[PDB]
């Protein structure tokens, strides 16, 4: 069995001349030689079976990835396994080999108009194709934006993701959420659990700014310092959206704080495409049913160059009391088609 910087990377004959790239939730992560396709390919090593989340995380996102098949949402090409429950230990998820993530690109890199509007696009035709499924994300991020040699960009980390249930989605002030803080929506902090598909497109506003000045929006360094790096830039909100938030101890917080004035955008972004501004704007709406949707978004005049709605399409159908013995029986199953017997 191969061994990569120090354990056990057993991804059989088939992928050979391994190379470290970094770490992910539940493992290593490899580039690899495809002796079959003849290319190389990227190959997360996943061992989840000892914490029923980490088994409910590599579940939900193993079955949302083999159902989706887009060309801005990463697919999965092969999994590697043990031919049995009993000897399968951990679990290799092959995937298209990228060049790097929209992270470490801005963390040197100055992207031109021109790459604004095209990554911007990507992001949200992928997001179109999942919001269709009746899916959300909801932890989009520039790490979990995947980039190749020619900038086609892929959605990728599907661990957080959920079904949209929009009826279900209330709940109290303060309600402690998993998602990646910087691009949660004000909502998250006091009313919302994030099961609606207006979570999405807060973050890909969130996303748009960094694109725009190569550094976070938002970069609270706690649970409600969050909320305050929203509100100053947003200001204050409205009557008209203090109204619509009908938990008290949410709507008397924001009643609490001192006013604040809105930060236009043209002041925050200088350099920044006047149509581009006007979409994060809509984006970056604080009442989550004011904010623009992912078709709206894709229509915006900024996005002129590449919209066609005929060339965004749209899944064929719509898409945690469960033991760990359960779920990695499921993940056995839900891995079983890529097994040499067929
Ligand atoms: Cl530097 C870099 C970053 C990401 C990838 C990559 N390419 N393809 C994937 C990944 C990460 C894990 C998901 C699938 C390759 C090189």
């Amino acid at each position: 069995p191969e061994m990569v910087r120090g354990q056990v990377f057993d991804v059989g004959p088939r992928y050979t001349n391994l190379s470290y790239i970094g770490e992910g939730a539940y493992g290593m992560v490899c580039s690899a030689y495809d002796n079959v396709n003849k290319v190389r390919v990227a190959i997360k090593k996943i061992s989840p079976f000892e914490h029923q989340t980490y088994c409910q995380r590599t579940l939900r996102e193993i079955k949302i990835l083999l159902r989706f098949r887009h060309e801005n949402i990463i697919g999965i090409n092969d999994i590697i396994r043990a031919p049995t429950i009993e000897q399968m230990k951990d679990v290799y998820i092959v995937q298209d080999l990228m060049e790097t993530d929209l992270y470490k690109l801005l963390k040197t890199q100055h992207l031109s108009n021109d790459h604004i509007c095209y990554f911007l696009y990507q992001i949200l035709r992928g997001l179109k194709y999942i919001h269709s499924a009746n899916v959300l994300h909801r932890d989009l991020k520039p790490s979990n934006l995947l980039l190749n040699t020619t900038c086609d960009l892929k959605i990728c980390d599907f661990g957080l993701a959920r079904v949209a249930d929009p009826d279900h989605d209330h709940t109290g002030f303060l309600t402690e959420y998993v998602a990646t803080r910087w691009y949660r929506a004000p909502e998250i902090m006091l009313n919302s659990k994030g099961y609606t598909k207006s979570i999405d497109i807060w973050s890909v506003g969130c996303i748009l700014a960094e694109m725009l000045s190569n550094r976070p929006i938002f970069p609270g360094k706690h649970y409600l310092d969050q909320l305050n790096h929203i509100l100053g830039i947003l200001g204050s909100p409205s009557q008209e959206d203090l109204n619509c938030i009908i938990n008290l101890k949410a709507r008397n917080y924001l009643l609490s704080l001192p006013h604040k004035n809105k930060v236009p955008w043209n002041r925050l972004f200088p350099n920044a495409d006047s149509k581009a501004l006007d979409l994060l704007d809509k984006m970056l709406t604080f009442n989550p049913h004011k904010r623009i949707e992912v078709e709206q978004a894709l229509a915006h005049p900024y996005l002129e160059q590449y919209y066609d709605p005929s060339d965004e399409p749209i899944a064929e159908a719509p898409f945690d009391d469960l033991p760990k013995e359960k779920l990695k029986e499921l993940i056995f199953e839900e891995t079983a088609r890529f097994q040499p017997g067929y």
